[PDB]
């Protein structure tokens, strides 16, 4: 910046000879404005103001075009004193649209920028009357619809993106107003049911009824118009660019919740549902779950909507259609959502028109899913010792090792430009089993090029109930990609390359030797170190703690816990300290693993961290991450427990294993505060995602308490009502409001103090003593 300013000064002092040097100095001022924009992105308060003053002292006094009200807007951003030149902006606009309107140059994007800035300022104010707001919105919409795709100033891409942003802002404002006049209107309808019990009247009753009717009709019309505009913008962006997926998903969820009404609007959205393959793949990622949603209609417009979805999912069918077919092939108990079954059958028959692949693809798909199901059901019957090899005589050894056939179903690298694919024609046999309730197999799916996938085929368990965690991880990855500083501080999130078959079987996968911590510490107590705690004595201590918490009162527990700590802390202390074979490269891996733990803790704080057990917490060799399949506790599931507790569920053992002293706690506090302040800008997207995720009564495992979640589902694995749905939804929304821009006590309590209180609660002995005996042994 300093070098560029010096060069600018030199050129301003040495360009007083030629006539073109005036335009050269104008471009110098443009570069100064660009540097001021860079300072804005840096969020400074002195250098951008000094640059503005330098521009003012320079040749900017000529005021040729006078775009300074837009370029030097730091009077509100840099100087926090806002609401100063809004009328000045409006006056400049109405003056440039009076005389210069007849001689509008090719630079018509300045008017769109003016409109967008005025819309942003009106949305920030939000306190003026709605009449002027609607007038300005109509004026901006008319100007956009009259000036778009016009002259040659990259309007087809840049002007198109600006029109997308304007339409998205308009639709978001209208949707916020509609959500307000829906929720508060239901409250007012309850009030009117309370009032009108004394029974219309032209005084207030007939007026209120006419208001209700007319406003409902007008809101339906405005919602249909906004939905059509948003769908057109999302389609033309799928042709142009990304960053409209959140609004597209919000509009799709709103249309699915308002299904059946506005048949003309639904037909228009179905006819205008044209998108590229690359953008349809991100939409297909959500359509895979949307196909198995609660939409059940045969005679209504639900069948037309399903047909339109199937036709939109026609493009990029090498993986999206396969995933949709795998998701739909779940309700088949071959060795009430009947309308949905018929609909997906019709969708499959329609997609089978393609004679190239689809027919044989679906045939082999059902073939190998039946193969895997039979393998599981037949191998889980026999019992042998610890290592159980020789899985040969079951199903002809995978029907002769799955002879050449299209494979590689997952293909995490999803693209809309399919082509040369990979095959898994080769396979192995005689796989060794692992732990768990059932008998999973460590299957090494050897690809044709040598890609050996380490899969774990399980069955007789409900595994698709928690499959939404992969979509949640994908959404969080997209949010991190949209965030800037997350890539600067190298933030990653543990993903899952797991595709379950149905609610009765699934195929888990490991990345690189996911060794849990339980048997690791057991073997450390057995062979590595002694003199303090063996495995049998630790089990006896945990059993004594269980008996104490079951029979005795809360007294005398804290002293026993402090004694157990003072006696057995060094055990796992030097257990972790002897994992320090760290080379010179591990100096950064120490920070990487701990930052991954921090990100996992943040995800837990945001989304209700689940279970933590031996087979749950897994250690990774060199992936710099700690992947944990919790799948057990939602937001409110922590209070459906017998003797419920309110604990952030953070163990100090891992914190001390990473680092306990030398301000590392402060470093992690600063990191968590920065991450939460960055993520605390998409509240509407987060609320829409949560509302979409809480409208699934089929997956009663999370956020759907039925008989107290089946009595806590045999609490902790054998002693280690639509009103209820609405209450859970409302309370989850309230708690989310109590986690972003507010707390349960109402005060602000900035992310700093918030994380401080969370860490205090996670460290206090009450939370680590009340929760459970197993987790006490884990502390």
């Amino acid at each position: 910046m300093a070098l560029r300013t010096v060069i600018l000064e030199i050129l301003m002092e040495k360009e007083m000879d030629n006539s073109q040097r005036e335009c050269i100095k104008d471009i110098l001022t443009k570069h100064l404005v660009e540097l001021s924009i860079l300072a804005r992105t840096f969020k400074n308060t002195q250098l951008p103001e000094r640059a503005i003053f330098q521009i003012k002292q320079y040749n900017s006094v000529s005021c040729g075009v006078s775009e300074w009200q837009l370029e030097e807007a730091q009077v509100f951003w840099a100087k926090k004193e806002q609401s100063l030149a809004l009328s000045i902006l409006k006056q400049m606009i109405k003056k440039l649209d009076a005389s210069c309107a007849a001689n509008n140059p090719s630079l018509k994007l300045t008017y769109t920028e003016c409109l967008r800035v005025c819309g942003n300022w009106l949305a920030e104010t939000c306190l003026e009357n709605p009449a002027v707001i609607m007038q300005t919105y109509l004026e901006k919409a008319v100007e956009v619809a009259g000036n778009y795709d016009g002259e040659s100033s990259d309007e087809l891409r840049n002007g198109k993106m600006k029109a997308f942003l304007s339409l998205a802002r308009f639709s978001d404002t209208q949707y916020q107003r509609i959500e307000n006049y829906m929720k508060s209107s239901e409250f007012e309808n309850k009030q009117a049911l309370l009032k009108r019990a004394k029974e219309r009247y032209t005084v207030k009753v007939q007026r209120e009824l006419e208001l209700d009717e007319l406003a409902l009709r007008a809101l339906k019309e405005d919602r249909k118009r906004f939905l059509c505009k948003a769908v057109e913008n999302y389609i033309n962006c799928l042709l142009s660019g990304e960053e409209h997926d959140m609004w597209v998903f919000r509009l799709c969820s709103l249309w699915l919740e308002n299904s059946g009404v506005s048949e003309v609007n639904g037909m228009m959205k179905r006819d205008g549902m044209k998108i590229p393959t690359y953008k349809f793949l991100p939409l297909m990622y959500q359509l895979a779950a949307r196909m198995g949603t609660k939409m059940m209609g045969g005679l209504g417009f639900h069948e037309v909507l399903n047909n339109l979805i199937s036709r939109i999912s026609m493009d990029h069918p090498h993986h999206t259609l396969f995933i949709i077919l795998a998701l739909a092939n779940a309700n088949r108990d071959e060795f009430d959502e009947d309308r949905t079954e018929a609909a997906n059958r019709i969708i499959c028959t329609i997609r089978s028109r393609r004679p190239q692949m689809v027919r044989s693809v679906e045939a082999l798909c059902d073939a190998y899913i039946i193969l895997a199901n039979l393998d599981a059901t037949q191998w889980k019957t026999q019992r042998k010792g610890i290592n159980i090899p020789a899985d040969q005589p079951i199903t002809k050894l995978k029907n002769l090792e799955d002879v050449v056939v299209p494979t590689m179903e997952i293909k995490v690298d999803h693209t809309g430009e399919y082509g040369n694919l990979v095959t898994i024609q080769s396979f192995k046999a005689e796989f060794r089993l692992a732990g768990g309730v059932n008998l999973p197999k460590i299957i090494d799916c050897v690809g044709s090029d040598g890609k050996e996938r380490r899969q774990l085929v399980k069955g007789r368990d409900d595994l698709r109930q928690d499959a939404v965690m992969q979509q949640v991880f994908q959404m969080c990855n997209t949010l991190l990609q949209r965030n800037t500083e997350t890539r600067k501080r190298k933030l990653t999130i543990c993903t899952y390359k797991v595709v379950p078959l149905s609610q009765r079987s699934g195929v888990l996968e490991w990345c690189t030797g996911t060794v849990p911590i339980g048997e690791f510490l057991v073997n450390n107590e057995d062979g590595a170190h002694k003199r303090y705690r063996p495995n049998d004595f630790s089990a006896f201590q945990c059993q004594k703690k269980m008996m104490e918490v079951q029979k005795k009162s809360f007294e005398e527990k804290y002293e026993v816990f402090m004694d157990v700590c003072q006696n057995f802390q060094p055990v796992f202390r030097y257990f972790c300290m002897e994992k320090f074979l760290d080379p010179a490269i591990w100096f950064e891996k120490r920070l990487a693993y701990t930052r991954s733990v921090a990100t996992s803790s943040i995800v837990g704080y945001i989304l209700g961290l689940g279970d933590r057990h031996v087979q749950n917490i897994l250690i990774n060799e060199q992936s710099a991450e700690l992947v944990h399949i919790d799948l057990g506790v939602a937001f409110e599931q922590g209070k459906i427990l017998p003797t419920p507790e309110t604990v952030p569920f953070r163990l100090t053992r891992d914190i001390v294993d990473g680092m306990g002293i030398t301000g590392v706690e402060g470093v992690f506090r600063r990191c968590c505060e920065k991450t939460m302040e960055v993520m605390r800008n998409s509240q509407e997207t987060l609320l829409t995602i949560v509302e979409v995720l809480l409208y699934d009564p089929l997956f009663d495992w999370t956020m759907n308490p039925l008989k107290a979640l089946y009595l806590q589902q045999r609490p902790e694995d054998e002693t280690e009502i639509d009103q209820s749905f609405n209450k859970v939804a409302e309370r989850v929304l309230m708690r989310l409001q109590e986690k972003l821009k507010g707390v349960e006590e109402g005060t602000v309590l900035s992310v700093g103090g918030q994380v401080n209180l969370l860490i205090q609660q996670a460290i206090d002995p009450k939370n680590l003593s009340r929760l459970f005996p197993g987790w006490k042994a884990w502390v």
